C-alpha cells in the first residue's frame, strides 16, 4: 500500500512548512536522531492507548480513536526524518489485523526499532499500511492534526503557556468531527484534493475559534 | 559496577514476591516480551523527564528527581525479565556523565534497544551504572518503590480505583524523604542490611497511612 507520489509530495511540503513554523532553520537545527526519538515517544503514546499493563486497571478498554491520532503523529515525524535521511543512510514488522491487541503491541514496538535505525520511509509505509488495515482516513487525519499543530504554535505551545485539555476535552478529540465528512477520494482526488484539504483546515480553525486573520490556507503550505 | 551477589539475590526475592502480589502464578502468566515492553515504557517516562521536545516548552527544566524513580522502575522490570531469560536466551550503550542531557537521551534510548533484545541482565547493569554515575542510592530507591508498588496493589491499582496524584503531590514524590536518612552502607551492609530495608518499608507505609495490620515486613519477602 502506498499513496500517490503527488499526494506524498504535498504531505511532505505541508510537513516542511509546519517544521518551519516551529523553527525557520529547522533543516540546519534538527538531526536524524531527533526524529527517531520523536517517533519513539509517539509509539509509546500509541502503545499506551491499549490496556497492556497487567498490574494496573486490567479491564481497561483500548482508546482506538487515540490510536488514529498517534499514528498520524508518527507520520508527521517520519515525513520529517525522510527529508534528512533516505533509508540508504513490511510483513516482517507489521502484523495484521491490528484490531488484535497482540498484533498491535508487537507491530508498534517494531515501529520503535525502525525509528532507531532511521528507516523513516519504512515507518511512513508502516503507518500507511496501518491506516489501510484499521480503516481510517490517514490523509484527512494528517491535514487535521497538521492544522492543530500550527494552532498550538500560535497559542504558546513552544513557550509552555498552552493547555491541551479543557473542560474535559483534549484538543486532539475535536479533530474526529472535523474529518468525518471527508472521504478517501475527497482528499486524494488528483484534480480537487487541495480544495478538500483547505476545507479540513478551516474546519479545524473553526473548532478552535482561530480569528480569520490568523488562519493559514492551503496555499500557504504548497510549493506546487 | 555491580552489587554484591547476596544483595542482588535479595532484591530478586523482593521482586518475585511483588510480582506474586500482582498475580500468584506470574511465572506462568508472563512472558519475556512483557518485561521488554514494560522497560520500554519506563524508558519513555525517563526520556520524558528531560526537556527533549524542541516544539513544546523549550525552556523547561529536567525533572532529575523523577529520573531516579524511573530508573528504579526499570530495575524492577529487568530483575523480573532476568527470572525468565538469562541473556543467553556497557560503554557501547551508556554514556557518562548522565548529567549531560545529550548523554542521557542517547543512553536511555539504548536501554530500549537492550530491552527489545531481552538482555535483562545488561539492563540491570546499566541501571546500577547509572545510579553510580548520578549518585543516588539505587538499593534504597528500590526498597521504597517496591513498598509503594505493594501499597498501590492494596489500594486498587489493578482495578482502576487508585489515584496517584493527590493535593498536588504524586505518590512517587513522597519516596525521596523516606530514603534520604539511609546511606549506601546502611542498605548494603552484609550483616545488618535487612533491618535497614525493613526500616525503609515502614517509612513508606507511614507516608501512606497503611494500617499496621496490612503492613508486610522485610521477612515476608525474603527466602534466605
Ligand atoms: O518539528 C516538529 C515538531 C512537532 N511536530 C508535530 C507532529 C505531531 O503531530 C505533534 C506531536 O506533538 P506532541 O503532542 O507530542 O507535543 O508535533 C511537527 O510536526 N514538527
Ligand atoms: O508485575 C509487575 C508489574 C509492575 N511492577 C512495578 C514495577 C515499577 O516500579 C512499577 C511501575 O508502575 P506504573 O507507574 O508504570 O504503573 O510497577 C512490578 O514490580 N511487577
Ligand atoms: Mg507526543
Ligand atoms: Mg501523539
Ligand atoms: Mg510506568
Ligand atoms: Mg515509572
Ligand atoms: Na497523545
Ligand atoms: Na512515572
Amino acid at each position: 500500500v502506498s499513496l500517490s507520489p503527488l499526494i506524498l509530495r504535498s504531505l511532505a511540503e505541508l510537513q516542511d512548512g509546519l517544521n518551519t513554523v516551529v523553527d525557520k532553520n529547522w533543516r540546519q537545527l534538527r538531526r536524524p536522531g531527533d526524529w527517531s526519538l520523536a517517533i519513539t515517544m509517539e509509539a509509546a503514546e500509541l502503545l499506551d492507548s491499549y490496556p497492556w499493563k497487567w498490574w494496573k486497571n486490567v479491564k481497561a478498554q483500548p482508546d482506538l480513536q487515540n490510536v488514529k491520532i498517534e499514528l498520524t503523529d508518527i507520520l508527521h515525524f517520519s515525513l520529517s526524518g525522510a527529508m534528512q535521511v533516505s533509508d540508504e543512510n513490511l510483513a516482517d514488522f507489521m502484523f495484521f489485523p491490528l484490531s488484535d491487541t497482540n498484533n498491535a503491541l508487537a507491530s508498534f514496538q517494531n515501529i520503535i526499532r525502525l525509528a532507531s535505525l532511521q528507516r523513516f520511509q519504512l515507518v511512513t509505509s508502516a503507518v500507511i499500511a496501518a491506516a489501510d488495515d484499521i480503516g481510517f482516513n490517514l490523509v484527512a487525519y494528517y491535514v487535521a492534526k497538521h492544522t492543530l499543530n500550527g494552532i498550538r504554535q500560535m497559542k504558546g505551545y513552544k513557550d509552555g503557556t498552552y493547555v491541551k485539555v479543557q473542560k474535559g476535552v483534549e484538543d486532539n478529540e475535536l479533530l474526529h468531527g472535523c474529518i468525518s465528512p471527508f472521504s478517501l477520494d475527497d482528499v486524494t482526488n488528483e484534480g480537487n484534493y487541495k480544495t478538500k484539504w483547505d476545507d479540513i483546515m478551516h474546519r479545524v480553525y473553526d473548532a478552535f475559534g482561530t480569528p480569520k486573520e490568523e488562519r493559514l490556507n492551503i496555499g500557504h503550505w504548497l510549493k506546487s
